[PDB]
């Protein structure tokens, strides 16, 4: 069973991409923490067990998961039916949706994908935000490994815009006054934890520490930590 697997290894193998500020991102000490990487902690703690994250291309978690490379994914994965066709996801565990960052010194105030017609437009590859824009053949996409590039691409202007999610762009533009959110919240998406389907043991354990965070105050606890920048 799944569970045995993490007991007889010693660790929890936790797939991650840590360019997604405050849930997993290199802090100034060099080191990967975030929401997520405390919520991995939790788990592995409850498990008895170490935690060990596999840092990788946020592309690369769905796979890396099917291919037994990781037990889970805890990367701001949002649930979705696509994905569901793969993966099961446990309880929601947080809320966002894409937005749209441009540079402040322009005119330019795109408020929804259609504003983008006729621009070039940065995302990671894979998202949601990825996913979205790629539906509108007018818009000219870029696509990135991590947020990092896309930011450097917007900043130095390469790009016109950048599409990712709510709390992550306030994050990297808290950070950036050359940068703003133009636009409102233009979807409503939750991020689950993503297990294989078949490891039923391990998704109802999960399930079982996030209900527990949130009805001891640890979760409100862990929300302090991360959104209070
Ligand atoms: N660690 C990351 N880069 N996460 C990106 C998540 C973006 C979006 N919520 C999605 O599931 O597609």
């Amino acid at each position: 069973m799944a569970i045995d697997e993490i007991k007889s290894r010693g660790y929890l193998l936790v797939g991650l991409s840590a360019d997604f500020p405050p849930f997993e991102f290199v802090d100034e000490n060099g080191n990967i923490v975030g929401f997520d990487v405390d919520l991995a902690k939790e788990i592995a703690r409850r498990l008895g067990v170490e935690l060990k994250i596999v840092d990788m291309t946020f592309d690369g978690l769905i796979p890396s998961l099917l291919t037994k490379k990781i037990d889970v994914i805890i990367s701001g994965m949002t649930i979705t039916e696509e994905r569901k066709k793969v993966v099961a996801f446990s309880d929601p565990y947080f809320d966002a949706g894409q937005v749209i960052v441009v540079r402040k010194d322009s005119d330019f105030r795109p408020k929804t994908y259609e504003d983008l017609v006729g621009k070039t437009v940065a995302v990671q590859i894979g998202t949601t935000g990825d996913i979205e824009v790629s539906k509108y053949d007018g818009i000219k996409v870029v696509r990135f490994d991590k947020f990092t590039d896309a930011f450097l691409e917007l900043k130095r202007g390469r790009a016109d815009a950048v599409v990712l999610d709510s709390a992550t762009a306030r994050a990297f533009v808290a950070k950036n006054p050359d940068l703003v959110i133009s636009s409102g919240v233009l979807s409503s998406e939750q991020y689950g934890i993503a297990v294989r389907k078949e490891d039923t043991d391990l998704l109802e354990f999960i399930n079982s520490v996030l209900r527990e965070l949130k009805k001891s105050g640890k979760y409100d606890v862990l929300i302090e930590k991360w959104f209070s920048e």
